[PDB]
């Protein structure tokens, strides 16, 4: 039968779907964007900055868990870098704060050092989540701090996030190719589209309460609405966050236009820094302050939410509707046969 | 339970993704009628509705647009008593038919007073969800208020919210979300409904009522027009095509030595100086008089048809019929291969 | 009642939408025989038409096709005594084979009359829509007043249309309704069914009677011509692949030191000068003599017939197999990630 | 009859289609084993062989190959005696192996003759329509002269052009009919079967006879080799992912600024002195050690997500996803302008 069913699966993205409008009671300026993750770790906004050298540091994780949302501290520098860091986000407030730990086998010192800046989560985030090294590192991990948020990933299967449940892990990561910068299915040929990824593992982590996050793929603030609508309860940001002033990105002139360094942690520049690559190395327009992107962000969700009748996330998650879409429709759904003069905050 | 394993079920049609299947006829084009009724007191000798936009639809417009056989719809973009007068003034011209838009805002009720003591044929309560409970509750405020009044409702996307509206009180439903030349709904908040499939969808429902249904938004061509009639559609309602006409409010421009008109969205950020934004600013090609264009719609019109043997309109949604396409064939109804050295009128 | 339930049944194929599957194959391509039979008084060396537009064939064209083995096509864009002289000067010539298009008008009888008096082949009943009234009564019309002239008629698309033209009188059926290079009935009247399956069912219907069909229009390589006749159809119609040649009536024109060719179509304003048109103006490379691009047609076609093992024309329509494949397959399909130095003659 | 009504019925998938689904993994891709075997006599280390052709494989192309684990196909473009030239000239260092392109003609025989005498490890019999009479007809005749030779035939893309290659005497079946990049038969001809779909009707056909599958043509990524070897091909041939490397018989010219190499086709009108190719140039890439190694670099990355400990493993339990044309946006990168281009991404 393995062989017979080679062919058979079918996947689908973003932009092969739409949110279907439903009746409405709630106004886009009423609706709660509040997500819950754990009981120790609450956010306002659904909205995570990755943790990659060029999106994510300490002044990133800073403004964006001012905004109700959370920030994720690279791994791509020294122990006792990335610990004053962390202490550094949670000096200003006690903020909520995260960290990437890489399956290394210097990993335990590097999350010893963690919890003793009092990290609120720590991320074993790989490019195989479904591996047998991944698995035992989070009976590791739970092990010894049974209380820590634990998030780990990346996986795209259901058999997959149950694994990782079952090591420990109360938080799935959900993504595998769709990254702007990510060269995965390309060079591996190894992917599975982002919005069938996210139902199926959702699928499986809600019936063990777990919640899941949607990591890469998003664009525009629409995918991001899509996203939660298949059964993420979060999403994760790199190319939205990277043309922010708060990101560690340094600046380069294209054009006469200001533009930040926007690379994959697969890249051969960030190997150095941290055989062949999944990353491209690139820029993305700079887009200013943070506050200016995540105003459009939240607000393309309230607007999303108010059109399917979601008060709440949980709502919106478990009622809204979809309708599959062809190629045509694709074009249909963004502006055409008009000269575009301003380019709005959003598009 | 059964909402969830819903969730990716539905399948949708655009405009581009058929093609209507030519029959035996016995009529040929100049010989059919195009005439058609929206209510017994709103009767047009075309189908065609210029939208209610403050670059698309003004005095001027709706009496160019009434003097060809059509219906212009005032925007509401101005103030009570401006809009007033410009209604008065289209009704002074020879009894001509006029409309306008009116929203679900607070003046909507004093602005309604004063269109109808000018002799206002149809007022629009057009919003970006139709399917709201305050549009809803609106609509049977206005129906209480005045039982002989053309009420146009939407926009909606599914037969659902036409029954609602249906049952609130109006006798002609629009249908349109996300299609607009200038939308952006469906990139910010991830929410639409391929149009062709709307129109066949909301007809369904308000056909055994007796209710017409404008088919708004999304055309491009004149063929675009004879899909969403054949789809069930009484009338068609243009924005794009009409934008760049002398009678349109906006003056002409030059950019690179070629004429264009403003044309902008009613969400966008410039029209609403007069939250978050759902339209952008662009530019049309200046066609001239109105009846130019008008003349190669309904001309495009009696030829499609022609193909299709229809002599009356109600033939035509009762028993025109599609054939479904792929991107391939697209590309091969678009003249291809040639270079074009002259524009033709209507492509 | 079940007319509406079917709107959106149908599916469609194009040119591009397939492949030929290679089977066993005994023959060589040097060893095939390209020839066809159309009726007793009607049998080409080769299975090519030059369509009778205005810019393609005329006197000159239609003797070079002659002399190929094929068939030409004088327009009706002349005088009755202008397109008398033209049939008369080409069987003068050593044209073996010639044809004329004919409209639907008052006057066709007088026109067909001054036809065969000049003794030709072959009269082509061309309209936009071969399933009207009028044009089944015009066929039988000639049909009772010459019981063995050959007598061409279309266009049509459906099995439907194709039994009413047999049943008229017709004994060839030309099939085509959008697909033309220079067209735009699908964008104007969004009436069109794809070639392939156009084809495939008007054959259908015509197999039962012994009655051969005519693809004409879309063919823009040779590939699509071998799908072409391997889908049904006896003999291709080309328009865009012979109006760049030397013995087309345009003459040659030279921008940006390159030499071109107007080609326009039957519908275009500029054709019906000599007001809703169906059909642009456009320029097509010059290929220099007919010949040459005829030598790469049959080669073509003589290569595919050897993949599909067919020694005849009908062994390939009745035994060739055809292969489904996304938009994907077709970039595949064609030179992909190479720069193109030299201009093929095929490609 | 029965043929008219199942024309349009068969649906065929390609590369970009589909994606290889991960699955569990206890294996890292430094662990994994690339090495194939095609015959008693015949084993790579890496599933990798350079076409046939006059501007992608010579006897420097094929000793690099073959050095770095690999298989070079000396094309036949040349005399019959500057061809055994060739494979001895290989045979010569480090006693490689080496293949040689031999076409059906009727001085082939002559042709096989003096390379056998060379020692060819194995001769291709190219042709392009491998499911032709007259091609099955020299398979047998080689096969009645040499018993123990290495036959590879093509190319096909059915099934019963398989099984008519191996009843015929072909131990090796090559796949693929129109998807090269330099190829024009499917605009040409209009013939041609998507390769993956080909490739796992060809090795569904292979396998119950124990004969392996080349996937011929249509590679251009790394991630397209792991496709095709996990859809039942055992090697994969490559032409325009070796032309641009500095052991093809190319020199490098200035094009617009830049470095190329002439790529042609051998259907086009420039080797033959109707085309079904066209002359083409691509990037000059540098030493053959450079492009191998992100080639079997992307297949362990590939066969590490998929669990893969061996290439059989992979063939037999790697399933596929299908995929529309929106997500095969979403695979390359996207909205993000590219500074620098990576090896294995251009
Ligand atoms: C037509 C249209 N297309 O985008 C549009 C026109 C003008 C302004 C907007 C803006 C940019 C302001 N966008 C929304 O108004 N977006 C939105 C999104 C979701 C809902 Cl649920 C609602 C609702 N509005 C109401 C009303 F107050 F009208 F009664 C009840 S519910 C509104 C959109
Ligand atoms: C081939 C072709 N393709 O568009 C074409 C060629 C020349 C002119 C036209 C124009 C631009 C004039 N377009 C139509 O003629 N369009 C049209 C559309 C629908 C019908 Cl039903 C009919 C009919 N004409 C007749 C006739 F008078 F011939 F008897 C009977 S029915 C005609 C089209
Ligand atoms: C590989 C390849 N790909 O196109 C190719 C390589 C060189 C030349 C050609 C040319 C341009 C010459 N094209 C054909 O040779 N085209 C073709 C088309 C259909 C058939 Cl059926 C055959 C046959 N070959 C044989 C042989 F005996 F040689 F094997 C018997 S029949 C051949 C093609
Ligand atoms: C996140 C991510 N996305 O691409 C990424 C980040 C940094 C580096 C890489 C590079 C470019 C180095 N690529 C792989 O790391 N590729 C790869 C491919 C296949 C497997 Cl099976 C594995 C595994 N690594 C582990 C470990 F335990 F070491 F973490 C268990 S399995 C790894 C990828
Ligand atoms: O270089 C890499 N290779 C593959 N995936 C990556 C790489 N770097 C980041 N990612 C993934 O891409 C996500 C963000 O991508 P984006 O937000 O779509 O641009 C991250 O959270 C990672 O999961
Ligand atoms: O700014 C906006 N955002 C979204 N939809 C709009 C906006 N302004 C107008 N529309 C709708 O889009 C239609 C325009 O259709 P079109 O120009 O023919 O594509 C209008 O008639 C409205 O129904
Ligand atoms: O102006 C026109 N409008 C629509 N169809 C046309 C017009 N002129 C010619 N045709 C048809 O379209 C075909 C075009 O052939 P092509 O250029 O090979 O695609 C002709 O052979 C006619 O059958
Ligand atoms: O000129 C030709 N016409 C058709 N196919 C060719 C021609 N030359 C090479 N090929 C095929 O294309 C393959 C390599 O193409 P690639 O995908 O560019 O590597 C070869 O192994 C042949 O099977
Ligand atoms: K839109
Ligand atoms: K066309
Ligand atoms: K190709
Ligand atoms: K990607």
């Amino acid at each position: 039968a393995m062989w017979e069913s080679k062919f058979v699966k079918e996947g689908l993205t973003f932009d092969d779907v739409l949110l279907v409008p439903a009746k409405s009671d709630v106004l886009p300026r009423e609706v709660s964007v509040k997500t819950v993750l754990s009981e120790s770790l609450q956010l306002n906004i659904p909205l995570i900055s990755a943790g990659m050298d060029t999106v994510t540091e300490a002044d990133m994780a800073i403004a964006m868990a001012r905004q109700g949302g959370l920030g994720i501290i690279h791994k791509n520098m020294s122990i006792e870098q990335q610990a004053e860091q962390v202490d550094k986000v949670k000096r200003s407030g006690g903020l909520l704060v995260g960290a990437a730990v890489g399956v290394t086998a210097d990993a335990m010192t590097r999350i010893d050092a963690l919890v003793k800046a009092s990290v609120d989560a720590i991320v074993l985030d790989t490019a195989h989540g479904h591996s047998q090294g991944v698995i035992d590192k989070v009976k590791e991990v739970r092990a010894k701090y049974p209380s820590l948020n634990i998030i780990a990933g990346n996986v795209a299967t259901a058999e997959a996030t149950k694994a990782l449940i079952e090591a420990g892990a109360n938080v799935v990561k959900v993504g595998i190719g769709p990254g702007s910068i990510c060269t995965t299915r390309v060079v591996a040929g190894v992917g599975v589209p982002q919005l069938t990824a996210v139902y199926d593992c959702a699928t499986e982590a809600r019936k063990h309460g777990i919640p899941v996050i949607a990591d890469g793929g998003i664009k525009y603030s629409g995918d991001m609405v899509k996203a939660l609508a298949a059964g993420a309860h979060v999403v994760m940001l790199g190319s939205m966050f990277a043309g922010v002033a708060e990101s560690p990105g340094e600046t380069e002139i294209y054009q006469g236009r200001q533009f930040k360094v926007y690379r994959g942690m697969g890249s051969v520049g960030a190997m150095e820094k941290g055989l062949v690559p999944e990353g491209i190395e690139g820029r993305v327009p700079y887009k200013g302050p943070l506050a200016d992107t995540v105003h459009q962000l939240v607000g393309g969700l309230r607007a999303g939410m108010g059109y399917c009748g979601a008060q709440d996330l949980e709502f919106l998650r478990e009622n809204a509707q979809f309708i599959r879409m062809s190629g045509a429709g694709l074009l249909e759904s963004h502006p055409h046969h008009v000269q575009i003069t301003k380019e709005a905050p959003n598009y």
